């Protein structure tokens, strides 16, 4: 409607969260459970919709552009660590496309 961060929480995040392919990005990549010793060495700034959701609820972000940066970090993190063509990458790509659709309808 008017405030940007409100939009990001109530519209953008809700849409991405409901999506079929959301579940692997709803919490930090648990690198112990998954047997990934190198993840937290390669990915300097980890990110998930879980953490973004927390930050929107907890008046953490200075402004919408900081939150959008985190969404991009989540996607690019996935594309850095994983081989192009992997299942997880196609899922990230699907969410990214939808993310960018919803970001165009953003108030100002
Ligand atoms: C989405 C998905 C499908 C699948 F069939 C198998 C896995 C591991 C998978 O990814 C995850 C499943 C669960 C979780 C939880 C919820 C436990 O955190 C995370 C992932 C997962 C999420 N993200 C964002 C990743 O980038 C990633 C990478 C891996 C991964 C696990 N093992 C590998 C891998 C390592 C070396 C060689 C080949 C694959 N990659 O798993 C995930």
């Amino acid at each position: 409607q008017t405030n940007q961060l409100q939009y990001l929480l109530r519209v953008v995040l809700k849409t991405l969260w409901k999506h079929q392919f959301a579940w692997p990005f709803q919490q930090p990549v648990d690198a112990v459970k998954l047997n990934l010793p190198d993840y937290y060495k390669i990915i300097k700034t980890p990110m998930d919709m879980g953490t973004i959701k927390k930050r929107l609820e907890n008046n953490y972000y200075w402004n919408a552009q900081e939150c959008i940066q985190d969404f991009n970090t989540m996607f690019t993190n996935c594309y850095i660590y994983n081989k192009p063509g992997d299942d997880i990458v196609l899922m990230a790509e699907a969410l990214e496309k939808l993310f960018l659709q919803k970001i165009n309808e953003l108030p100002t």
